[PDB]
């Protein structure tokens, strides 16, 4: 089936959009290349929609079959419980979309009794009705960008969807156990949430250090979302029927499934009607941990299907990894054209081919890869990376205009070891701060989906329980690391490292002169801009699941 269908009323914006990063004096000292930083609007909703619209044409084999009825038999083994109405609306954002029947986030929160009445009555129309679609909401995402000239193009704007305050509140009543607790027993050591950043790339490296002959490769779903089907989900709810679970748990996940998950009609922010959705919604409880259960069943299958010896994989959603034994370079290449052939036939076409990678650190899985460094003692240490040009383009963004959103907080705690969140991030952060008075301000950041209230001056605690001591020592990059940072910089206008270390050398002194946790983070973050080390001895629910798109606010 078509995965969308529209009937032409626009996808519209329900305020003002920004596209450009303004000339800010702060935001310059960063990135003079302001006109390369943009974020995407509702005017490139179209090109988005022509690319994730097209026809689903799923066939299922026996491998596919071995593969569900294995997980199954391990989703029996989990016991669920329903959340009390109390819990949801703690669950809920404190500016989460507002409910269209006259309350809102804080309403929730508040547990005021018009919130609390609307949310029973939804709860009690999905035990009533299983059949009638409920309406979702369709919107452009506004996400900031760098312009990559290679790729021809700017990048069109992501649609999220997703349904009325009321029932986002059920959802997490009938579901938030089951997708905090399920996909772990089901995948295992493959569920790529149940990791800190420490642990995710101590499991890579320990499972590439594991094969003979190792071979590994990423495979990039095209539109993953677009091209899960009906019946995907519906396998989904097979699954989470499998788990011991309250009578009207069931009915409500049924509910839920069938009048919501599996799709349903499309109203922008106007109120027109643009359409109907037969696929996933990326606005809802389920996104994540059906995305993850879904990609995992489908490559598995595929693994089988392409023959490919000792498999280890890790799966995040739609982003998936794949390490096994190598048996010859032609031969990998062959397998993998036959692991393609299979997540085709699953519905699962990929968008680049995959490419059989023969070391480990030349591996992008989760926009990430595994890369190397020194401590202290010039011992050994891996630790994840990425190209900062997202982050740094995000990070002028942030600094020049007032977003709830400070992606910046999320990449110095998740990218922590790397030279460029430890030499520009901090650094110009703690700067900001420090002229500011806003050590103390807590901001809101997502980490695996789920959002937080962070302290920057916790900073120093955070790193060392997600990377180690040896966040704070690191030294001795690899030259491709610092070859690719270095071309970034020239290529966004950031000022070269060696400019960074001035600036943190007299933010660490600015901060060691005041007080508890600020002299912590002078010693502890920029011990790496003094010749004269300080001695680092240690400081005196985050990563269990996955929900992108759940409205979870903890
Ligand atoms: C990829 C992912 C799990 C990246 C990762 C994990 C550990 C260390 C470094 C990178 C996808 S899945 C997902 S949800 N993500 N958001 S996050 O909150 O995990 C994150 C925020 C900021 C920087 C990296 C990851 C991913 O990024």
């Amino acid at each position: 089936s078509m995965s969308y269908t529209w009937t032409g009323a626009l996808i519209t914006p329900c305020a003002a959009e920004e596209s450009k990063l303004p000339i800010n004096a702060l935001s310059n000292s960063l990135l003079r290349h302001h006109n390369m930083v943009y974020a995407t609007t509702s005017r490139s909703a179209g090109l988005r929609q022509k690319k994730v619209t097209f026809d689903r044409l799923q066939v299922l084999d026996d491998h596919y079959r071995d593969v569900l009825k294995e997980m199954k038999a391990k989703a029996s083994t989990v016991k669920a419980k329903l959340l009390s109405v109390e819990e949801a609306c703690k669950l809920t954002p404190p500016h989460s979309a507002k409910s269209k029947f006259g309350y809102g986030a804080k309403d929730v929160r508040n547990l005021s009794s018009k919130a609390v009445n609307h949310i029973h009555s939804v709860w009690k129309d999905l035990l009533e009705d299983t059949v009638t679609p409920i309406d979702t909401t369709i919107m452009a995402k506004n996400e900031v960008f760098c312009v990559q000239p290679e790729k021809g193009g700017r990048k069109p704007a992501r649609l999220i969807v997703f349904p009325d305050l009321g029932v986002r509140v059920c959802e997490k009543m009938a579901l938030y156990d089951v997708v905090s607790t399920l996909p772990q027993v089901v995948m295992g050591s493959s569920y790529g949430f149940q990791y800190s950043p420490g642990q995710r790339v101590e499991f890579l490296v320990n499972t590439w250090k594991s094969k003979k002959n190792p071979m590994g490769f990423s495979y990039d779903t095209r539109c993953f979302d677009s091209t899960v089907t009906e019946n995907d989900i519906r396998v989904e709810e097979s699954i989470y029927q499998c788990c011991d679970l309250a009578p009207e748990a069931r009915q409500a996940i049924k509910s839920l499934t069938e009048r919501l998950y599996i799709g349903g009609p499309l109203t922008n922010s106007k109120g027109q009607n643009c359409g109907y959705r037969r696929c996933r919604a990326s606005g809802v409880l389920t996104t994540s941990c059906g995305n993850t259960l879904t990609c995992y069943l489908k490559a598995s299958a595929a693994c089988r299907a392409a023959k490919l010896q000792d498999c280890t994989m890790l799966v995040n959603g739609d982003d998936l990894v794949v390490i096994c034994e190598s048996a010859g370079t032609q031969e990998d290449a062959a397998s993998l054209r036959v692991f393609t052939e299979a997540m085709t036939r699953y519905s699962a076409p990929p968008g680049d081919p995959p490419q059989p990678e023969y070391d480990l650190e030349l591996i992008t899985s989760c926009s990430s890869n595994v890369s190397v460094a020194h401590d202290a003692s010039g011992k050994r240490v891996y630790y994840l990376t990425r190209d900062p040009t997202t982050p740094l383009a995000r990070a002028a963004w942030e600094t020049a205009r007032h977003t709830p959103v400070n992606s910046w907080l999320g990449n110095i705690i998740m990218y922590a070891p790397t030279l460029w969140a430890r030499m520009i991030l901090m650094t110009h952060f703690f700067s900001i701060l420090l002229a500011q008075e806003q050590l103390e301000k807590a901001l809101d950041c997502q980490i695996y989906g789920a959002c937080y209230s962070i302290e920057p001056l916790d900073l120093p605690q955070i790193i060392e329980r997600l990377h180690g001591l040896s966040a704070f020592s690191l030294h001795s990059y690899s030259p491709g690391e610092i070859n690719r940072v270095a071309s970034c910089l020239r290529k966004l206008g950031v000022p070269p490292l060696r400019a960074w270390r001035h600036r943190a050398r007299n933010v660490r002194a600015r901060l060691l002169s005041r007080g508890g946790r600020a002299a912590i983070c002078g010693k502890y973050l920029f011990n790496w801009a003094v010749k004269t080390k300080l001695k680092l001895t240690p400081i005196a629910s985050w990563f269990t699941a996955g929900y992108s798109g759940g409205d979870i606010y903890h």
